[PDB]
């Protein structure tokens, strides 16, 4: 795709901190993009559509690579489309925007410059941020996380591409999607099957696949930290069902692990650590410091501090594992007690290191789930399942909980805020 000017495109500010080891941390002028797929995609010298509903124009779009000739992506209204505002170091993502139209969510990136996306290398390194998860109820998922993207969303592979990282190319992650439409500097249409339950979305013929870690998927009742290596650590096409994903017709595809290592301290049989009010270590209806540390081992390692206090992981024990740290011992324990090969197939931590040692792009969403309702997060899932079959019960919320119709409707006003980012080598991010 290229970029079109209809529309004008700023990048909110949002400020954050690099820390050095030896106690100081300095400001860093960032900002974030909306991606690709939410923009209005049109006609390169007219306001023609070349996407409709969920429907793409046959006469613009007869093909991948017509289209991506044919077709460009425009400015974004952050605030009055999109529901996406910042306050020095803090940013807000509102659920559902009435504007002309209804916008459910948003998926930013993190800024180095106006046409590139900035890069952390995790290894070695740790990161904090705060989080208010007070008003994600069941069945929303406010998520942090890094995926292996190209810092210029795509434009030096894939020179058709000249939209780029100023306008949220590029997306990969390890569910590798067929959502998107543009992949690879060419568009999505070839093999385009429109959504059943969403009137904006659909699957092509192509998906996007990289490395994810997930930092923080989460709401107000569950949380969860997931690693997921893929055989090609960056960007890469994938084709039809091949992607694996909750879209394809079978979630297991040929590169990446879609379920990942997860750590979700309810899941692992902790109750009262992560949820609303004073019977919880962490109590959600309060903002929270999450800091995540990734290991040189290629392990990692979370504490939390709430109100000055700081709490660890708590311990988990999981067949002959007992800790709180989430390493390759405990990946292989969870594969043994809640089932699975999806991780150490697509070879575990070892392989998940070659992506924290390399670049990864700072994501922040909200969302809700067309696909599962967030149970796999929040709920017993699978729904047949019981608390008498361990890990089955990710959280307190029922199993008829985060229809996206339903909550769109029940919680339009739900929003997620994260603030105080921080970044420097394991540590250093408590320093001034
Ligand atoms: C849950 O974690 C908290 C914080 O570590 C701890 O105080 C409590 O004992 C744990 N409960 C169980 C059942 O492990
Ligand atoms: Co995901
Ligand atoms: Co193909
Ligand atoms: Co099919
Ligand atoms: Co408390
Ligand atoms: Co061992």
């Amino acid at each position: 795709q290229s970029a079109c000017t209809l529309q004008s495109e700023t990048h909110p500010p949002l400020t954050w901190q690099k820390c050095s080891s030896g106690g100081t941390c300095t400001q860093q002028t960032g900002s974030v993009v909306i991606d690709a797929n939410w923009r209005w995609t049109h006609a390169t010298n007219s306001s023609t559509n070349c996407y409709d509903g969920n429907t793409w124009s046959s006469t613009l779009c007869p093909d991948n690579e017509t289209c991506a000739k044919n077709c460009c992506l425009d400015g974004a209204a952050y605030a009055s489309t999109y529901g996406v505002t910042t306050s020095g170091n803090s940013l807000s993502i509102g659920f559902v925007t009435q504007s002309a139209q209804k916008n459910v969510g948003a998926r930013l990136y993190l800024m180095a410059s106006d046409t590139t996306y900035q890069e952390f290398t995790l290894l070695g390194n740790e990161f904090s941020f705060d989080v208010d998860v007070s008003q994600l109820p069941c069945g929303l998922n406010g998520a942090l996380y890094f995926v292996s993207m190209d810092a210029d969303g795509g434009v030096s592979k894939y020179p058709t591409n000249t939209a780029g990282a100023k306008y949220g190319t590029g997306y990969c992650d390890s569910q590798c999607p067929r959502d998107l439409k543009f992949i690879n500097g060419q568009a999505n249409v070839e093999g385009w099957e429109p959504s059943s339950n969403n009137a904006n979305t659909g699957i092509g013929g192509h998906g996007s696949c990289c490395s994810e870690m997930d930092i923080w998927e989460a709401n107000s009742i569950s949380e969860a930290l997931t690693p997921h290596p893929c055989t090609t650590v960056g960007q890469e096409i994938c084709e039809g069902d091949g992607c694996g994903g909750c879209y394809s017709d079978n979630r297991y595809g040929g590169t990446c692990d879609p379920d990942g290592c997860d750590w979700n301290p309810y899941r692992l049989g902790n109750t009262s650590f992560y949820g609303p009010g004073s019977s919880f270590t962490l109590d959600t209806t309060k903002k929270l410091t999450v800091v995540t540390q990734f290991e040189t081992s290629g392990a990692i390692n979370r504490y939390y501090v709430q109100n000055g206090v700081t709490f660890q992981q708590p311990n988990a024990e999981l067949g002959s594992y007992s800790g709180n740290e989430l390493n390759d011992d405990y990946c292989t324990a969870e594969e043994a007690e809640f089932g699975g090969s999806s991780f150490s197939d697509k070879g575990g931590l070892t392989q998940f290191k070659k992506a924290t040692s390399g670049g990864m792009v700072l994501v922040m969403s909200l969302w809700d789930d067309y696909c599962a309702n967030m149970l796999w997060l929040d709920s017993t899932y699978p729904t047949n399942e019981t608390s008498s079959t361990p890990g089955a019960v990710r959280g307190s919320c029922s199993t008829s909980s985060g229809v996206p119709a339903q909550v769109e409707s029940q919680s339009p006003n739900a929003k997620v805020t994260f603030s105080n980012i921080k970044f420097g080598p394991i540590g250093s991010t408590g320093n001034p």
